[PDB]
């Protein structure tokens, strides 16, 4: 796979590799990633000592922020060994009396009770045959007053796009094929109904939906600018092919969020 050393060339120190939130226009990338995490965690009404599950925890930035700012116990799940190892190391290096653990484990195998759940851009990696199952499991492990913040990408169909004045081009179809045949996200995104209808069938109320479309455009622009500025080092760590493929993903996805072809949002879900 792609080395952490490559991603380090374009991500900020949190290692967060999902849509940032430019809560103030002059925030740096790091500040906007912490703002995105805090935006989500504030919606969970966390109290010190609660237990927070992060489904699909990446390299651990949100878990570290949850411990540091919110003083919660944390459990992070991932399917990626590289994600797990960095998460494990970062959490162990936090000075805290709380429980802070990362696991190489899917949510399908996790059955422990937790007080709150967060997830950032993992849901699009789930098979559509598991969308309902995921919400059922999340409902079951939460207490009666539990809350989940689902931050997910989602797509729109031709009819909706057309009603909004947007068309999918032959280039867009080529780009979707590029995504499907690569490690990059976006090849088989859920629709908004795939999120909302399954969450509601499992018993959740959708309290709030916050769209972040243009924040993602800006985030992807920042990653691309960072990667081009480090091009020689990126080629050295990987190769020119990989570098160019990443640039194609980052810039192509930025263009598509700007145009409105796809979206990303935080869904506050309550019981
Ligand atoms: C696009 S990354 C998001 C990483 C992190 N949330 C962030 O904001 O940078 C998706 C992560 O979800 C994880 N993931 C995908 N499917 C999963 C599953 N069924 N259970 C647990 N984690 C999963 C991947 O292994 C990866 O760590
Ligand atoms: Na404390």
């Amino acid at each position: 796979d792609i080395s952490d050393d490559f991603f380090a060339l374009f991500l900020d120190p949190t290692w967060v590799y999902t849509c940032a939130y430019f809560e103030r226009d002059d925030m740096t990338l790091e500040e906007a990633q912490l703002a995105k995490v805090d935006l989500a965690l504030d919606k969970l009404n966390l109290e010190p000592g609660m237990t927070l599950l992060d489904v699909g925890c990446g390299w651990g930035g949100a878990l570290v922020r949850a411990v540091e700012k919110y003083d919660v116990n944390v459990i992070g799940l991932t399917l990626s060994r590289n994600h797990y190892e960095r998460s494990k190391d970062r959490l162990a290096a936090i000075g805290t009396q709380r429980r802070a653990e990362a696991r190489l484990q899917g949510w399908e195998e996790f059955e422990e009770n937790v007080d709150r759940i967060v997830s950032f851009e993992a849901f699009d990696a789930f098979k559509k045959e598991r969308y309902l199952t995921f919400f059922e499991r999340s409902y079951d492990i939460l207490p009666d007053d539990g809350r989940m913040l689902l931050h997910s990408l989602f797509t729109y169909d031709r009819r909706w796009l057309h009603e909004q004045g947007i068309a999918l081009t032959m280039s867009d179809l080529r780009f979707l094929k590029f995504l499907r045949e690569s490690i990059f996200p976006g090849g088989e995104l859920p629709s908004e109904p795939d999120i909302v209808d399954n969450a509601q069938a499992a018993g959740f109320t959708i309290e709030h939906v916050q769209l972040l479309q243009q924040h993602y455009a800006r985030t992807l622009d920042a990653w691309a600018a960072n990667l081009q500025a480090a091009r020689e080092r990126a080629i050295a760590v990987q190769s020119e092919e990989v570098y160019n493929n990443f640039m194609h993903y980052l810039t192509g996805c930025a263009e598509r969020f700007r145009r409105g072809l796809i979206n990303v949002a935080q869904f506050t879900m309550t019981k």
